[PDB]
């Protein structure tokens, strides 16, 4: 049901894929290291949002992983080119990843905005809410981007629809409460926001790929779509998210991020 099954792939295509999954790794596990130690410099009350990071690139670097893997096991050198086997290829397991993933990265910019008890909660319920319609939507429209192109784009409208309103969640949050960030962090604030409209539209500019590109460099063009929009919303984000955690930790007075700041 999915347009990487209808192609078979020079070597060249296959093997760029399977670096471009493969670096994914490397990079979401390096930076989960990262985030792992520079957390004890973190105070308590944003502690979480560092923490989120780290789970972030363990679910992200698995989903990568797995789809590397999956890669390799489709398809197989045969007659001068690689051709599907047995096993099949998909990106729809992104989609179900994304169920976890977004709601972490949504959760992480709540904390660092100092949105606390029923404020948080409520928050995070109906963006939350957002996201999952944003993205169960587009699951069932990806699901007819071989068989229904038409069908792709309604329901792409569709979830667009929940793409905006979460977006307008967001920056109404951000622009609201950007004022109570300290250690200048309000200024870094509007940086994040800026930073995830333009990573987060790039997915559905992969979603649509089907539609203006159906074809093996297609699916070479959407893999890598998804790996900038990857590291972009996920890895430069959350050294974001982390920076600001501990500058409002400084400027908090909690001392190992006053410290830390003073190495550097
Ligand atoms: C780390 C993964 C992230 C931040 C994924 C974000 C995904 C989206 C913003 C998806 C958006 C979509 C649309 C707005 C329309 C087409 C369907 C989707 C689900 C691809
Ligand atoms: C930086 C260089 C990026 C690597 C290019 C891979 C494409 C190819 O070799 O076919
Ligand atoms: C934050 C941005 C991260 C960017 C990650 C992507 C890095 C590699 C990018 C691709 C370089 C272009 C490679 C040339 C493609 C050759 C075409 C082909 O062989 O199929
Ligand atoms: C492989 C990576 C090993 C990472 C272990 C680092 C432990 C961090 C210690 C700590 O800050 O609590
Ligand atoms: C095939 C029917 C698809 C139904 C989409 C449901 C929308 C989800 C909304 C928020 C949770
Ligand atoms: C909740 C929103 C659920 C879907 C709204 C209906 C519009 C998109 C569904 C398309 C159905 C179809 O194309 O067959
Ligand atoms: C051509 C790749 C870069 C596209 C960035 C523009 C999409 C996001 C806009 C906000
Ligand atoms: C070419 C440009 C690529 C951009 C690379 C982004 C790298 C990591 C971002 C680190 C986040 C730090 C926040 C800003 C620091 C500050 O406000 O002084
Ligand atoms: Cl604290
Ligand atoms: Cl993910």
């Amino acid at each position: 049901k999915n347009i990487e099954s209808l192609f078979d792939y020079s070597a060249g295509q296959f093997e760029f894929i399977d670096h471009l999954l493969t670096m994914g790794v490397g990079v979401h596990f390096a930076a989960l290291i990262f985030f792992l130690v520079v957390s004890q410099f973190v105070a308590p009350k944003y502690r979480i949002a560092t923490a989120l990071s780290c789970i972030v690139m363990v679910s992200a670097g698995l989903i990568l992983n797995s789809q590397a893997v999956m890669w390799t096991d489709a398809y197989a050198y045969v007659d001068g080119s690689y051709q599907l086997q047995d096993l099949t290829f998909s990106n729809g397991y992104r989609y179900v990843n994304w169920m976890a993933t977004i709601p972490c990265l949504l959760l992480q910019l709540l904390i660092v905005l100092n949105l606390k008890g029923k404020e948080l909660f409520s928050t995070a319920t109906w963006l939350i809410l957002a996201a999952w319609g944003m993205i169960i939507t587009g699951y069932v429209g990806q699901l007819y981007e071989v068989d229904d192109i038409a069908q792709l784009m309604i329901w792409g409208a569709v979830s667009t629809a929940f793409f905006v309103v979460m977006n307008w969640i967001v920056g109404t949050k951000i622009f609201k409460n950007r004022a109570t960030m300290l250690g200048g962090t309000d200024s870094t604030i509007t940086k994040v926001f800026w930073l995830m409209m333009f990573a987060w539209t790039l997915y559905p500019i992969a979603y649509l790929v089907p539609a203006f590109m159906n074809n093996a460099d297609g699916v070479v063009l959407r893999q890598l779509l998804f790996t900038i929009a990857d590291i972009s919303s996920k890895v430069i984000y959350g050294l974001m998210i982390t920076y600001i955690a501990i500058q409002q930790s400084a400027a908090a007075g909690y001392v190992p991020a006053q410290q830390a700041l003073g190495r550097i």
